[PDB]
């Protein structure tokens, strides 16, 4: 599933990720937009590893759930990286808790630190009654 912006603002809010280990909604919102732009079934095949990123916040296979064909790979969420495929975004959500419960937090995605980080994100949020 592709989300327009607000829809997946109120969602991720209902899911309490607004504050979650100090990270705000709209840090969420920018990280999905520059990981996938929403998208639930994205996913990125990193020929250079032998992993794979699944879902809309392109959780690598190497780490964070079961994809069987990664070498070295552990599951830290514990799940298949199949259900980080799916158009129900709970169990990205609780990854995404367990993943930013480390030491790094948000730092954990090189893509927040290049297109978030420091910058006024207050646009991803702009009008979305969150």
């Amino acid at each position: 599933k592709v989300f327009e912006r607000c829809e997946l603002a109120r969602t991720l809010k209902r899911l309490g990720m607004d504050g979650y280990r100090g990270i705000s909604l709209a840090n969420w919102m920018c990280l999905a937009k520059w990981e996938s732009g929403y998208n639930t079934r994205a996913t990125n095949y990193n020929a250079g590893d032998r992993s794979t990123d699944y879902g809309i916040f392109q959780y690598n296979s190497r780490y964070w759930c079961n994809d069987g064909k990664t070498p070295g790979a552990v599951n830290a969420c514990h799940l298949s990286c199949s259900a980080l495929l799916q158009d129900n975004i709970a169990d990205a959500v609780a990854c995404a808790k367990r993943v930013v419960r480390d030491p790094q937090g948000i730092r954990a995605w090189v893509a927040w630190r290049n297109r978030c980080q420091n910058r006024d994100v207050r646009q991803y949020v702009q009008g979305c009654g969150v």
